[PDB]
């Protein structure tokens, strides 16, 4: 990597500040999904093994007033982590103070402490989420000049717990998970093994305009599916019946088509129905046009075939957005057809970067065939737009 990583610094005997992603779902003080804790382990375990003293920071949920702190303590997360590590995780229950400092000083090589929910500092003046200078300086002062960022999911935002600490230590470096997110979502896009085929779907053009623009420059082809299809169709004068469209984005859609120079590949048919729910007729369109009284709810079979051919021999694929209304079994074919066409390509580096897209891959038994499934959400989108994220800018150059 071009930034330093946790492997590039000497950790033995040192306090090591780590931003981890422990923002797990809770219900009544109970963790309902530990995936993010599991995903955090490799970096944590590495620091322990190297003889570092791990001081962990995370947010959980959002905290606007004092009453919001209830339910959002990391106490259950500290317990969960300790069980996964097979050792104690010290948990003073505070975000700052002399007791916290005393607890940190007492850590021996290989031990772990978890600071309370960083967004507890948001109650008085949004200090974490608005990156109060004094808070970042304070949290940095708890360490020995090393900060490891392993939370790609907030890398697109400037908070005290990422950029604040980074600004106040000598070495701010990437953890193992963030390193992989950068490798797949930034470097594999900027410097792709070609052919690079991007696939963008989902409900709407408006949340993907920046990514389409960037990937039109970086990719060899960009395949479009999902509801976003019908905004592109309407911009061309194609009838779309009752399909999901953003009339306020017709001009931008028209402009992306004009600039695409043949790189933007639309569906050539749809599976349509005469209602979104409670439909009594479902059928394939003959071609692009959707029937009056109907709406398009998946790409059609000619489109699946065309996209499969477009994917032949791809070496890099980035995918965000289902090709149809995947929640419904009648409209899963387009998405399944594209997933299978992606993962069969020899040597392909296949990368998923959307929430419903990852869920679909996992649910339908294809996820294990992809190279990387991103969980960075807004960060993933902003990085696919080609933006310089503050949490990454803040990292030390190798
Ligand atoms: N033809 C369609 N008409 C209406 N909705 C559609 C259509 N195709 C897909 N969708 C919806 O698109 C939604 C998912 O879109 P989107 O949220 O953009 O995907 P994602 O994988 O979650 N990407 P992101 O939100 O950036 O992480 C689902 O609710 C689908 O039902
Ligand atoms: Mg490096
Ligand atoms: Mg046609
Ligand atoms: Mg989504
Ligand atoms: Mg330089």
């Amino acid at each position: 990597m071009a930034k330093l990583t946790v492997k590039d610094v000497d950790l033995k005997g040192k306090k090591v500040l780590v931003r981890v992603d422990f923002n797990v779902p809770l219900k009544d003080g109970v963790i309902t999904n530990d995936n993010r804790i599991t995903a955090a382990l490799p970096t944590i375990k590495y620091i322990i093994e190297q003889g570092g003293r791990a001081i962990l920071f995370s947010h959980l949920g959002r905290v606007k007033e004092e009453s919001d702190k209830a339910g959002k303590s990391l106490a259950p997360v500290a317990a969960d982590l300790a069980a996964k590590l097979g050792q104690d995780v010290v948990f003073p229950g505070v975000t700052r103070g002399a007791e916290l400092e005393a607890a940190i000083n007492a850590l021996e090589d290989g031990q772990v402490l978890l600071v309370e929910n960083t967004r507890y500092e948001d109650v008085d003046g949004k200090k974490e989420s608005k990156n109060d200078p004094e808070l970042g300086k304070y949290w940095a002062s708890l360490g020995d000049g090393i900060f490891v960022n392993d939370a790609f999911g907030t890398a697109h935002r400037a908070h005290a717990s990422n950029v604040g600490i980074s600004a106040n230590v000598e070495k701010a470096v990437a953890g193992f998970l963030l390193e992989n997110e950068i490798a797949y979502i930034q470097e594999a896009v900027e410097t792709p093994e070609r052919p690079f085929v991007a696939i963008l779907g989902g409900s709407k053009v408006s949340d993907k305009i920046g990514v389409i623009e960037n990937l039109l420059e970086k990719a060899d082809k960009v395949l479009i599916g999902g509801g976003m299809t019908y905004t592109f169709y309407k911009a061309q004068g194609i009838e779309i019946g009752n399909s999901l469209v953003e009339e306020d984005k017709l001009d931008v859609a028209k402009a992306l088509l004009e600039k695409a120079n043949g790189k933007l590949i639309l569906p050539v048919d749809s599976k349509e129905a005469n209602a979104f729910a409670g439909y009594t007729e479902v059928r394939d369109t003959e071609g692009e046009a959707v029937s009056e009284g109907f709406l398009g709810l998946d790409i059609g079979p000619k489109s699946i075939a065309k996209f499969d051919e477009a994917l032949t021999g791809a070496k890099t694929v980035v995918w965000n957005g289902p090709m149809g209304v995947f929640e419904n079994p009648d409209f899963q074919a387009g998405t399944i057809g594209v997933m299978d066409a992606i993962v069969k390509q020899p040597g392909v580096k296949s990368i998923i970067g959307g929430g419903d897209s990852a869920a679909a891959a996992i649910n339908l038994g294809r996820a294990d065939k992809f190279s990387w499934i991103s969980t960075g959400g807004g960060a993933s989108m902003e990085l696919l737009e080609g933006k310089v994220l503050p949490g990454l800018a803040a990292l030390t150059e190798k």
